[PDB]
């Protein structure tokens, strides 16, 4: 990847010691938290920050975070996209506070459901919606409905996808091109040959071959892959994807959990995609676990034919989906505030300006230092990969990832006041991001790469 | 069931007309919401309230709810247990408001994680915890870890369980005693013969026969079944369950999502159970979708051997579980407030007194009217069933449920200012419930049954 991995190790060791010296109170907190949390924090992923422990946060507002050692950071991680519009958005926090004081979960709708439903239909151009407690659940429940309406069992996913803890998606290609369980993800009693057909992104011949078996209920995909570095769709790919799925009467599910960074109506709204189902995760509810999914008129009619509107005195049933806190008053209050006051044309304009500045700065550094790396941007989200050209598919992109280089870069920036999500080589801008924050990121990255070369 | 179903239908029809006359603004809201929500509300379950639409709530506090038609209710539904300690608990609402203003989701811990981890271990007597966004997910993830640590693929569940949208659990016995997909729940590409062994509750011989196959990773169960009416464990059942699972080296997972009504340490704490894993849902976080799960040190050691603590520079991985907003600052703030200020010995003392009064009143009515029905209480939760004696298992209990009778009773009470969850014949008391509220419930139920007989 253009770096001497021995030099990377040397710097990494120095930065691990620097981390220890700078963050003693977080380290002390980690010692205590390891006594009661299985992986030393409430979520096991939090153990994967670089350095010897995750930081304990004291407070965060906008794109600023302060830890319990008093260190201040510019935050380009933004809760690993869960806080994509910034921390403590005043309208959203106020809406949450107000609604908590007048009922957070009633198993009933409130007036906010009226406004939000209409807004979803307007913004995203699909007529009918439902709410879940996570993007994973939206994907799981949509897949269930697709199996119900189609009578087919398999889902098509793309190599190196991520769609949440959707067991049927947890596959990859081995060296012989065989579909096997994803590395480090136990098959969990699933026999994926019975549930899943795997294809590389940007491969219409392979997609046609998968669908031709006639056992595929749905294709599930991001419109632009974001969970193995960034893989843009090729020229003509979306047209072909949409045509092939129509020809085979297969549902097309577009997951915009990350690609909502492309604009106020997502990638689908910018590019005239025609999803059968549309999934969007928790950036919309201010840190309250949430997601929405929507469907076309044609899919709604098919769903109602297999699951009719409930009749008075009918036996109660969940039908295998929904959840007890799904669609609750608190979620809907936060969504209303977010769509009305946060996800505006002006917000996206600001985010794009700063993200374009950040992208251009990274690109200048890579070009100056002659690194065989590249940088890609989708709206507010910028990510680099350790290969010369944009990957044609997820398989290619996976080979350009390296845990040591990533950890070293991330830690070097963390120790100097910039937080990047540990799971990607990405930076996310929000309405509270400032030009000086981009300048700091740019300088530190140039400094780090400079020390390595 | 002791009632003429024809008289039940006649009253139900009258009460549906009464509902229309009393709730015109909710009906208008439903017409609008049907334009944009697939099932006319954010969650399809909300369509299953009795009456011709779900009520739209204006505000709720304690055990009081006011709808948009200005109708006031005593709430014994409490968000179908999601708000089991009452609506708008001041400490919890304040904690949510405070934390929203200083970062809701950071992919990092805060000082509240220290306090909550220690509190969970103290309260529930298991040392190691994790947080999810739902009880469903806690169950799914525990099952995954059990398959990983055991190398076995099957889970034992009990007939007429409910553990959330856990696909492997969605089975029942047919008339021939065959394990088949649960009625109305599509198998969803799961071949349950490969994932699941089904047994009736309170049947140690059948449980032994299931476990003897040597392919069971875990037994998943409520300690007292609450999702098919109430099924108490028989004398000696828990001792036998614990002994058999130990002998076969099978994980025992106790799901207290509802049975937390038994006391501040759940049924397990009251009755000295010894779970390997313990699951508790969203009642603990004030309407923020949440759950916790805990495990013994012995299970933790087996898990760490198959999923080691993360090493510096290791390739990032979700490992098939966790979630982006799981274990977030907002959840942990709400949990801290709930455990410190709400789920106290004094709160439960009040809840028990009022629930005992409610139980005694229901029992008196059933005995006076000579109905072949009975009532059961577990702590704050009271439920009746349309059979003479307590059911020995879920199979028996299922036969004593009737959608029409349930809808009629629920609607009669709703039209006279008492909300009961539409999915059960249950009432839940909280710290804000008053004796006069219980008296109103008691009178209306007696009035309704009186009109029917
Ligand atoms: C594209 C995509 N879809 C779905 C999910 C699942 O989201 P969650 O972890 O909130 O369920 C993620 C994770 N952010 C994602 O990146
Ligand atoms: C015993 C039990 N376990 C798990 C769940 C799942 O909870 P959720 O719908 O919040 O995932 C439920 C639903 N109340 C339940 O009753």
């Amino acid at each position: 990847f253009g770096l001497d991995l021995a030099r990377v190790e040397t710097l990494f060791k120095r930065e691990l010691r620097r981390f220890d010296e700078l963050h003693p109170r977080s380290a002390q907190a980690y010692r205590e938290n390891r006594r009661h949390w299985l992986y030393g924090a409430p979520l096991h992923w939090m153990q994967q920050w670089p350095g010897n422990c995750p930081l304990l946060v004291k407070e965060a507002q906008g794109a600023r975070v302060t830890d319990i050692d008093g260190q201040q950071y510019v935050d380009f991680a933004l809760g690993d996209s869960g806080a994509m519009f910034g921390h403590a958005q005043p309208a959203v926090a106020d809406a949450i506070a107000r609604q908590a004081r007048r009922g957070s979960t009633l198993m009933l709708p409130t007036e906010d459901s009226l406004w939000v439903g209409a807004e979803l239909a307007r913004r995203f151009g699909l007529p009918y919606w439902q709410v879940t407690t996570s993007a994973t659940d939206a994907n799981r429940f949509v897949l269930r409905l697709c199996r119900m309406l189609s009578g087919r069992d398999k889902v098509v996913v793309f190599n190196c996808n991520y769609h949440g803890s959707v067991d049927e998606s947890q596959v990859e290609f081995d060296a012989a091109g065989r579909m096997v369980p994803r590395a480090g993800v136990h098959p969990n009693g699933v026999r994926h040959a019975t549930t899943t057909r795997l294809v590389e992104f940007n491969d219409l011949d392979a997609l046609e071959a998968a669908l031709a078996h006639g056992d595929v209920a749905a294709v599930l995909t991001e419109p632009f892959m974001t969970n193995v570095g960034m893989v843009p769709p090729a020229e003509g790919f979306h047209a072909g994807l949409r045509e092939l799925t129509r020809r085979h009467d297969v549902a097309l599910i577009i997951d915009e959990t990350h690609t909502i960074s492309c604009g106020p109506a997502g990638y689908s709204g910018a590019h005239g995609l025609e999803p059968d189902f549309f999934v969007l995760g928790a950036c919309i509810a201010g840190g309250i676990p949430s997601a929405v999914w929507g469907c076309s008129q044609a899919q709604a009619e098919r769903i109602w034919a297999v699951l009719p509107h409930f009749r008075p005195g009918q036996a109660i049933n969940h039908f295998g989906f929904g959840g007890t806190l799904a669609g609750n008053a608190l979620q809907l209050a936060a969504m209303r505030a977010t769509f009305a006051e946060v996800m505006t044309e002006d917000a996206y304009r600001h985010m794009f300006q700063l993200a374009a500045q950040l992208e251009a700065g990274v690109r200048a550094t890579l070009e100056e230092l002659r690194l065989p790396w590249h940088v890609t941007r989708i709206g507010a989200r910028v990510e680099y990969l350790f290969m010369t050209h944009a990957p044609r598919n997820g398989g290619e992109a996976h080979h350009a990832r390296n845990g040591l280089i990533e950890a070293c870069l991330h830690l070097y920036l963390l120790n100097r006041g910039v937080l990047l999500t540990p799971f990607h080589n990405m930076a996310l801008t929000c309405p509270a991001t400032r030009a000086e924050d981009v300048e700091l990121h740019d300088r530190l990255l140039r400094d780090c790469l400079g020390e390595l070369l």
